[PDB]
């Protein structure tokens, strides 16, 4: 558990945020990107597991399960991709209510910037600091924990 | 010591290649811009306190010092935004042979990706890999001591 990460997409302002969620730790690393391809979610990937010790991604869904860009990217990471099927009903809900938060934070911080990207950042900053631990308190006690 | 960052900017393709380095581990975050500009880096910025509890930095040249964008990057962040004059002068040598290790990774991977910044996510995951610890473990055991 303290290498799993689930993906999760969502859409604002006709753009797509994508999200990676350290499961264990609630920490986030997100991104806008025009549109969820299997290129950009390879990217994406890729430097979430130079950032952070990557063991397994739940997938966000089949079209990124099935995409061979992502399952190269997977492989030159060293990560284990899986599927995002949450056997565990919890997972639905947990989703569902990170993405509104988030939508509310980027909503608390929107007239602060022009661009969306700069918007998600800032979101991803409030939530990762939040508290009692932050996210980005658990993180770090969770993975060197396990070191 | 725990939230002390170096930038570092450096050129390739014509490219422009912004690094962040935890001065205590070695860690690094990087990203390709076509430029080095005071929104880039701050946005850089944004994203890199959002991640890790930057508490200071010590920006790479004057524009990005007196740059009013960074400064209020910088204060929307929390962070301490300082010079980057080698007091020690132990620094330019390190942060040359940085740049140059940086550059020996790049072209070991070149040919494995079509776009630079590519390239340069997976040099990124090279060095903070590589090990006895590696900067990624360094970075972890730092501020999970220091929390
Ligand atoms: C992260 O560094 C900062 C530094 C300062 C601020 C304070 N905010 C403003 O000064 C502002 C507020 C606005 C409010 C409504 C409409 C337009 C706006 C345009 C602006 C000016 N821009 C240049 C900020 C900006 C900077 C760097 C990259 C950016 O995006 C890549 C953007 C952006 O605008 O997204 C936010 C973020
Ligand atoms: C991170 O996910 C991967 C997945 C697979 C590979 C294996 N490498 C190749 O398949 C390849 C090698 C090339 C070698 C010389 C010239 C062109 C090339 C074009 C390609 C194909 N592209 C689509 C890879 C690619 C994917 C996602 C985003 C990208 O950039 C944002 C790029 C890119 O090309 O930068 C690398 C990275």
């Amino acid at each position: 558990s303290p290498g799993i990460w689930q993906l999760d997409c969502t859409h604002l302002e006709g753009k797509v945020i994508l999200v990676a969620v350290h499961v264990a730790s609630g920490y986030i690393e997100a991104e806008v990107i025009p549109a969820e391809t299997g290129q950009e979610t390879a990217y994406f990937l890729l430097k979430l597991a130079g950032r952070w010790p990557v063991k397994t991604v739940h997938t966000d869904n089949g079209s990124n399960f099935t995409s061979t860009t992502v399952k190269a990217a997977c492989w030159w990471a060293g990560i284990k991709q899986e599927d995002g099927i949450p056997y565990n009903p919890q997972s639905q809900g947990v989703i569902e209510s990170m993405n509104k938060e988030l939508k509310k934070i980027i909503g608390q911080v929107r007239d602060q910037a022009e661009h969306l990207k700069t918007a998600v950042q800032m979101a991803v900053f409030i939530h990762n600091h939040k508290r009692g631990y932050s996210a980005g308190e658990r993180i770090v006690d969770i993975i060197a924990t396990d070191i």
